[PDB]
């Protein structure tokens, strides 16, 4: 075991920016802050010579290609690669062996990373990070802080082998759906990269260069046997495909052409043109039928945005009359609320904000409204958001519950989502362009977002912003007149 | 498997402990509840409280009535919000008096407003059904497809349902 | 132990479709999907040569 | 980030005696400071010994 390990033997890396960026451009679609990065990362290797290895997480949602783009970096970059599933880990042991006094003990896994590569300076990944459990006998988050150390990793030592050996060279990816669960300590030592989904049309993109050849080669197929339309993957994404991700699309792909194989072998047909026509036969029968849950948005109901651990999603946070308006007509009685939609205490407290808020606009607006004074009501809003992000429904939460006490619905195709703060002011969220996408995906063309995020839709492309008459604000009165306009 | 399982509601307290109470009709869950079913629960039960409300504003059963449901077990809690419309259901019967439409199965999620969405072992569902002996099943619209993927022999002796809105149902159940 | 084990040893494996679905239609009756499955695994490896293994499983009531 | 990590460096650096550090923070178990009873199968002693071995120093900066 001691033996087996390279002991200065460095791989040699790639430094060309020109071909490492055509590698990663050739095996990867957008992607353009994680190619940048790369290219930075390579220029700084190249000057300052010695081959430095950074450490920086992928943060994004599923099937997206943060191990495969991984991967084309260690490709490009000509250094080695390896990766290591931390999810739901509680046994250090694997990363530090044991202490060589068990029958055959065996070293770290990094040591097997370092033997298998052979070389001392690989690319490491690093998967489910958030995941984590960090329980007892555990802790194993220490010994990755003793990793991503920039100067500790220098003489990182095993339990079994007990000698130093230099990471500081090596090369560190981490992925993660999400940033909030992820170590504190962990999360501040290394940089964070973005990768962020895909509209129909990079899905699209995606799929006929990168998904469709690839399953063809799995499935023992040629370019000219199976083929499928632009139009077919299209309606598949509409239809048989509703996330951010391109994973399912890669099974529905496989599904298609496995059975274009068998359809080959045993069947009649030496080529399949596949189209939707036969796409019914090939897949079978629409899943998502409906572009949203509503199409309307009766009173009480308002569109939303959700920056959940997968992507967006457009939410509808509901409202009901759950009791008689006028139980006596002297009564001065509160309007009591409920809440439902498994709420945290800063949720619990954002709701009620919110409905001070609305009754205080309501007055302002409609002081013979005592709809929502008087009034003992429930509102729904779904989970999925994570916490730090739930705040963001407040908005909605206001405009729905004015929806309610007038029974205006709000205008069609409208999404909003931000934070208020007791009076009307509307705060900054994160998640704007997980939130963007799912409107464009459940086509909303009308947009409401904080001014503060007005610059994290305006870095989007151009593609992504296409009918959706944007609305940015400041307080929560501009919206009144866009929900409402009469 | 599949089964099928009768929700069951029942009038736990006097109705009339005030002729002016303008208390809550407080209502209880019974079923090994897990958290998210106990919340489709509380929706189903706002719902079918307004449905009431603007259906028979007249009925204060619902608000001012302290009540107990039971959701027989068995079912996977992803599988156990399905149960809504039957919730709902349940509750406007008793609330009105008028039984269930006889023969007559229904599943589906609620969304606080009424609309109904798709659930899954629809083919399983629907052989409990068969063996259950009922006529008319109540399904999402989305679902369809899932009902109509399976064979020819597994479907006849019923008349199928499909619903993307409560009031469809209302107006299926309780015909009359 | 060690010695004990196939090495390199690959049983023979049935690449005919017709005798296998009449196999399959023979030991039971309906699942349908599990016997096209089963029938698009063969021809996928019978295509690209190699016996190759896959993952799957059925889920169902006892 | 103050710099009270980089000063405390500058002090060990300043007055030559040896540094190193100990994060404290979410830490539970007392093992990693008093390490284990040397019984328990590949028992560790503490954090600080492994310090001691390192800094070779009666009077290093933790």
């Amino acid at each position: 075991w001691l033996t087996s390990i390279p002991w200065g033997k460095y791989s040699n890396e790639n430094l060309d920016l020109a071909r490492a960026q055509a590698v990663l451009e050739e095996d990867h679609y957008g992607m353009e802050d994680v190619k940048k990065r790369i290219l930075e990362f390579i220029a700084v290797s190249q000057l300052r010579g010695s081959t430095q290895g950074k450490i920086l997480c992928f943060y994004g949602p599923p099937g997206v290609g943060k191990t495969s783009i991984a991967r084309s970096i260690a490709r490009a970059l000509n250094r080695e690669y390896f990766r290591f599933s931390v999810g739901g880990m509680t046994d250090v042991a694997e990363i530090k062996g044991h202490r060589r006094t068990y029958v055959g003990a065996m070293p770290g896994k990094i040591i097997q990373c370092l033997k298998k590569t052979k070389t001392e300076n690989p690319l490491i990944l690093i998967d489910e990070v958030d995941k984590i459990g960090r329980g007892y006998q555990g802790d194993p988050s220490s010994a990755l802080l003793e990793l991503l150390d920039p100067e500790q990793n220098a003489n990182f030592l095993d339990h079994y082998l007990d000698v130093p050996v230099d990471l500081s060279k090596v090369l560190f990816i981490c992925t993660a759906n999400v940033t909030d669960t992820i170590p504190e300590p962990l999360r501040d030592r290394m940089e964070m990269i973005n990768v962020s989904g895909y509209v129909a049309q990079e899905k699209l993109a995606i799929a006929e260069r990168y998904l469709v050849p690839q399953a063809r080669a799995l499935c023992g197929l040629d370019e000219s046997k199976a083929k499928l339309s632009s139009d077919v993957l299209t309606l598949l994404i509409k239809q048989y495909c509703r996330e951010s991700g391109v994973r399912n699309l890669q099974k529905q792909v496989e599904k298609v052409l496995r059975k274009s194989a068998y359809k080959i072998v045993s069947g009649e047909a030496e080529s399949v043109e596949v189209t939707p026509e036969n796409l019914q036969d090939f897949v079978g029968k629409p899943v998502f039928t409906v572009e949203r849950m509503y199409d309307v948005t009766p009173p009480g109901v308002v569109m939303g945005l959700a920056w959940t651990a997968m992507g967006g999603s457009t939410l509808f946070v509901e409202t009901s009359l759950r009791r008689p308006q006028d139980k006596d007509a002297k009564g001065d009685k509160d309007g009591s609320l409920e809440v439902t939609g498994q709420l945290g205490e800063v949720m619990k407290e954002s709701a009620r904000i919110a409905y001070t808020f609305a009754r205080a606009f309501l007055m302002q607006h409609a002081p013979a409204n005592d709809y929502l004074v008087t009034s003992h009501i429930h509102l729904h809003v779904p989970e999925g958001a994570t916490p730090k992000d739930g705040p963001s429904a407040g908005c909605t939460i206001v405009t729905a519950l004015l929806s309610l006490a007038m029974g205006r619905p709000v205008r069609q195709n409208l999404a909003m989502t931000g934070e208020v703060s007791l009076t009307g002011k509307i705060l900054p969220v994160g998640g704007i362009k997980e939130k963007t996408i799912a409107a464009k995906r459940a086509g909303v063309t009308c947009i409401v977002l904080p001014a503060e995020n007005k610059k994290d839709f305006y870095d989007l492309a151009a593609f992504i912003t296409e009918g959706l008459e944007v609305h940015f604000v400041e307080h929560y009165r501009e919206i009144f007149d866009i929900a409402f306009p009469d």
